[PDB]
């Protein structure tokens, strides 16, 4: 599993459950081509987005649909989504975890990159 | 000054100086149209981006050129840039500060929305 | 003004107003001695805590009374308070801003150390 | 495992390995009594600090020795440590994960509290 996303809720002190995540890859014409999508589980994790064969070098965008998450809890948040844009696999295959912590008017994101 | 950006460096504990910031507005066709841009000052702030008359309700994207900032420091960064996408509304408190705290593999951002 | 504190609310997107902040200095016996205190202003800032003559090198603790802030908003918080413990040195850039961003179950803090 | 600590490094994009963690519990005289301690593993996690029987109600302080971590990597950081102080188990036993993200001049911490 070369690309995983884990999301926490800073208001309730819990995993962020059932947040939609869309991954895009920049094409030659510089548009964002849809690459993979899914929803976080009860543990706040999203596994199984892609495979090592499919996850080639490129510039990827991970979009976390935070507005839908807050609106479904009856909260009006500030951001449309949380986005993370990065070059991947440019020195060979790596494994990426995108971690995020969400508040209605704020988010933090970090990356854990292994072997 | 309805929209301001402030950027901090979590590695050096300093304002983020001379970093390019681009603001875009989402058009009817759903593309991002350039709206305003600048470079942060010695205090890490970018003022005077827009005016009240120009800053109408809609969806805006603030892009911070973090990759060039880290590279100028000889530091290898993770992100291509930091992006903040939000709706401006008139029922809200008028003045928007977008704040960001930068590390090579992480960033945090918050909005401070205040005042009459 | 060698030491300043600024506090932001990540739930409401606003400065954290009227929150108690206590500063302590570590004594020779290793206890924490009261040093300075105040409440944040309408802009979430606390200025005038100390002076250059009083703010000597040593270990300091800044305690932000976050629990009372959230309770006043009717919100159940996790932390008893937020604490920031650091050494002040004279080889460093003189002015210290302690910044904190608050959520009910989380806080982030950074230091901005600048200027002659 | 009712109390766990997980720490990430925002500079290197990796788990924070071998950071010391000390837990204290406030005594009746309001002093901080040592309660448990350990070091994070290669995954950045610290398990096995306490048991459900020992982890009674009280005010606990989790101190993450971030200065020793940065100094061992040849970096001079700002903070002495990162501290998290909270009341635990006041509505019955819960499981607590204290998560932290570290930079030389900054840290963030969040809590995940379950059942
Ligand atoms: O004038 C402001 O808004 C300042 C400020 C800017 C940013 C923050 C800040 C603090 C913590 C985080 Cl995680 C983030 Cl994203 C931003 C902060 F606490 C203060 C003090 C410089
Ligand atoms: O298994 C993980 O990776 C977990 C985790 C997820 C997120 C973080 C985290 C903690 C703080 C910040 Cl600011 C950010 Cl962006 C992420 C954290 F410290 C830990 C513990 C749930």
């Amino acid at each position: 599993c070369p690309l995983m996303v884990k999301v926490l809720d800073a208001v309730r002190g819990s995993p962020t459950i059932n947040v939609a995540v869309h991954v895009f890859r920049k094409a030659a014409d510089d548009t964002w081509e849809p690459f993979a999508s899914g929803k976080t589980s009860e543990s706040g994790e999203l596994h199984g987005l892609t495979t090592e064969e499919e996850f080639v070098e490129g510039i990827y965008k991970v979009e976390i649909d935070t507005k839908s998450y807050w609106k479904a809890l009856g909260i009006s948040p500030f951001h449309e989504h949380a986005e993370v844009v990065f070059t991947a696999n440019d020195s060979g295959p790596r494994r990426y975890t995108i971690a995020a912590l969400l508040s209605p008017y704020s988010y933090s994101t970090t990356a854990v990159v292994t072997n």
